[PDB]
């Protein structure tokens, strides 16, 4: 057809199939997880959407799943990132040092994933579904995330690191999904700081981008919330990785 319902992607390809074999593959590596009924876990993940209209999706809607996919992470190691996920998955990759949302159960099942059904039929909708911008903000992937992420922020505590891409015209976004949720659901009772990794895109000499406005901005709020912000530059993300593996053994 020549004309889609919504202004986004459709469901990702074999959705059913990629879920659950995900959550078996995650089961099977994560002790922690062994236990997990993995078609339990897709019948709640279906159940958050099937038969729902895709602009009318809540928190509540995921409550099943997030029972199912209840996990303990080290509070003290996570990892958040604001559009810079894949430096993020390569450093937590190499010793997993620190944690990110996409080291859950949860996050693994849904990362890079796009999924929604119809109101009053049980079919996925393979063809569109809702763009957050130009047809709804309440669709299944970004209440997911939104109910996800609130929940992983939360159990946050001490030192809470994020990464952040220098590259983009804001460093930090205050509209963005980091800025708008993971930054609010930080305890002030629990965690001590946040701290920002802000990775360079711009090769070789560049800025203090700890100076950048849009990092005042974070510092600002961050601090008004009774936690202190620190910042660092991460002038080569090569280099970095690279002292990571190769801890100071090298020029590092
Ligand atoms: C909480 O926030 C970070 C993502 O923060 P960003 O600033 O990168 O968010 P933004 O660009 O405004 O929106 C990205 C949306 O993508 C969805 N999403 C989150 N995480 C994933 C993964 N792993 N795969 C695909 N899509 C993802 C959400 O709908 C965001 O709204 C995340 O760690 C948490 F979402």
């Amino acid at each position: 057809r020549w004309r889609q319902t919504w202004s986004g992607p459709g469901t990702t390809k074999r959705f059913p199939e990629t879920v659950l074999a995900r959550c078996v593959k995650y089961t099977e590596i994560h002790p922690e997880m062994r236990h997990v009924d993995c078609q339990s876990v897709w019948d709640a993940f279906k159940g958050a959407f099937i038969s729902k209209h895709p602009c009318d999706i809540t928190e509540e809607d995921y409550q099943p799943l997030m029972k199912l996919g209840t996990q303990t992470v080290p509070c003290n190691k996570i990892l958040l990132w604001s559009r810079i996920k894949d430096l993020a998955h390569q450093f937590t990759q190499v010793q997993r040092d620190m944690f990110t949302l996409e080291d859950t159960l949860l996050g693994y099942l849904a990362d890079d994933l796009t999924w929604c059904g119809e109101f009053d039929t049980s079919k996925i909708n393979y063809q569109s579904c809702p763009d957050w911008r130009k047809d709804c903000s309440n669709n299944p992937v970004s209440v997911f995330w939104k109910t996800v992420s609130r929940r992983f922020a939360e159990a946050a505590c001490d030192v809470v690191h994020v990464m952040l891409d220098g590259s983009r015209s804001k460093i930090f976004d205050k509209d963005s999904t980091f800025g708008s949720v993971e930054v609010h659901n930080l305890q002030p009772e629990k965690v001590q700081t946040l701290e920002a990794w802000v990775i360079h895109g711009g090769r070789e000499d560049s800025r203090d981008l700890c100076q950048d406005p849009t990092i005042k901005e974070l510092e600002s709020i961050i601090s008004k919330r009774n936690i202190q912000f620190s910042c660092k530059n991460i002038y080569r993300p090569d280099k970095f990785l690279q002292c990571v593996k190769n801890p100071e053994d090298s020029s590092c």
